[PDB]
């Protein structure tokens, strides 16, 4: 039995099944692309991916499986984390189909084998869905749009931004102690200070800022036909307040029975980013576009699907200006592409290294695409490469988009 293949969206065959003049081998055409996604199926090696999720489908002449990864976003991602560690989605807000997945270091099906026996380095783990970080400042995106949902505060309230603040038997600081003095939320959104921010975590309090993220999808193994790990918040009624303040900066303190949070993936973050760019409506992502029959036949289609509206519509729009803000003139800068208006959020979050995250859409008014990005720091110091790849990388993936809605 000749298995099925997998195939990008846009027609680039992944894996195929190729009949010897003698039975059928496995091939991977492009070896290395989008391998967190297809993965494999080895006796020895064992098991990974759509190769193993989408198994019943690929094997029964199988069905071929149809992914929403686009070849040339796809590309475009994996160059931009040549060199990294780290991981980048594309996704289309308004359907939550995951057009780009790519993370870094990866690896082809040829080098697995030497992989696996040699057992050491991390090349297996899928930063996009498997990996769990600290947002950082990426996270107050949730904290600001909870705060606007829930008419506690407005992008033209003024807030204190000194260097440092006690709050809850504790410290809280800007970045390099920097004392930004009042500000309205907007600018300090913008210039991502920690003293502003946490205030208006305190003024929502931990059942706000927990039931907001939850309602983004934290908690929920987000993806219709693939596997993310959830993204982690406390019990709310474990928080101390101190841990709040931090906590809606995006950096996890808590000691409690509970987890610690937040704590997200990368593919968590671009849902945040998508409901944002979609007036508020969540999408849960899928990576299925349809399932071929082996004679070609349309068998089925995966139909996007909603996991609610984590806010309004007025909401959303005032976090996307909040978020042009961000690039036009604040942390994310690096994120500035000539000809394109992009909007986002950077993060940094904390042995010496760090971690620089950004996730952003575009064109501001009418997005049609969302990126989602960590690079870590493994030692280098990489303060604003975040907002450098996403920017990036998206006028790229708008561009092929461009192309591909007119051809
Ligand atoms: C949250 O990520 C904050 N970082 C630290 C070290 O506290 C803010 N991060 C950012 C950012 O947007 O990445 C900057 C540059 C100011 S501090």
């Amino acid at each position: 039995v000749q298995r099925g293949a997998i195939i990008t969206s846009d027609g680039v065959t992944l894996a195929e099944s190729v009949k010897q003049d003698d039975t059928y081998v496995r091939n991977y055409p492009h070896d290395g692309m989008a391998s967190h996604t297809v993965g494999y199926i080895s006796t020895q090696y064992g098991t990974a991916g759509i190769e193993s999720s989408m198994n019943e489908t690929l094997t029964g002449t199988g069905s071929s499986v149809v992914l929403t990864i686009n070849s040339q976003m796809q590309a475009v991602a994996e160059a931009a984390l040549q060199g990294y560690s780290g991981s980048i989605v594309v996704m289309d807000p308004s359907t939550g189909a995951v057009l780009a997945k790519a993370s870094s270091p990866s690896y082809t099906h040829a080098e697995l084998g030497t992989i696996i026996e040699s057992g050491t380095g991390s090349q297996l783990v899928d930063r996009t869905t498997q990996a769990l970080y600290s947002p950082g400042s990426s996270f107050k995106t949730v904290t600001l749009a909870a705060g606007i949902d829930t008419h506690k505060t407005t992008l033209d309230t003024t807030y204190s931004a000194p260097g440092t603040m006690e709050i809850g038997g504790g410290t809280i600081h800007n970045y390099a102690n920097e004392d930004m003095g009042t500000i309205p939320l907007r600018e300090a959104f913008a210039r991502s200070s920690n003293t502003a921010l946490a205030q208006l975590g305190v003024a929502l309090g931990a059942d706000n800022l927990v039931s907001y993220a939850r309602a983004f999808g934290y908690g929920t193994a987000l993806g219709q036909d693939f596997s993310t790990t959830p993204s982690l918040m406390p019990n709310p009624a474990e928080m101390t307040t101190w841990e709040l303040a931090w906590a809606s900066c995006g950096l996890p303190v808590g000691e409690h029975a509970s987890p610690a949070g937040p704590q997200t993936t990368v593919m968590q973050n671009a849902v945040i980013a998508a409901a944002i760019a979609n007036g508020g409506v969540v999408m849960n992502p899928y990576i299925v576009d349809r399932v071929l029959s082996p004679e070609g036949a349309v068998v089925s289609t995966t139909s996007p699907k909603s996991l609610g509206q984590a806010v309004s519509a007025d909401t959303a729009a005032q976090v996307r200006e909040a978020m042009l803000g961000v690039v036009e003139s604040g942390t994310g800068m690096g994120a500035r592409v000539p000809g394109v208006k992009i909007a986002g959020k950077t993060g940094t979050a904390d042995n010496g290294n760090f971690n620089s995250f950004f996730i952003g859409f575009a064109p501001y008014d009418h997005p049609t695409l969302v990126v989602s990005v960590v690079i870590e720091g493994n030692g280098e110091n990489v303060l604003g490469y975040g907002a450098q790849v996403g920017g990036r990388v998206l006028a790229q993936c708008l561009n092929i988009q461009a192309l591909g809605a007119a051809s």
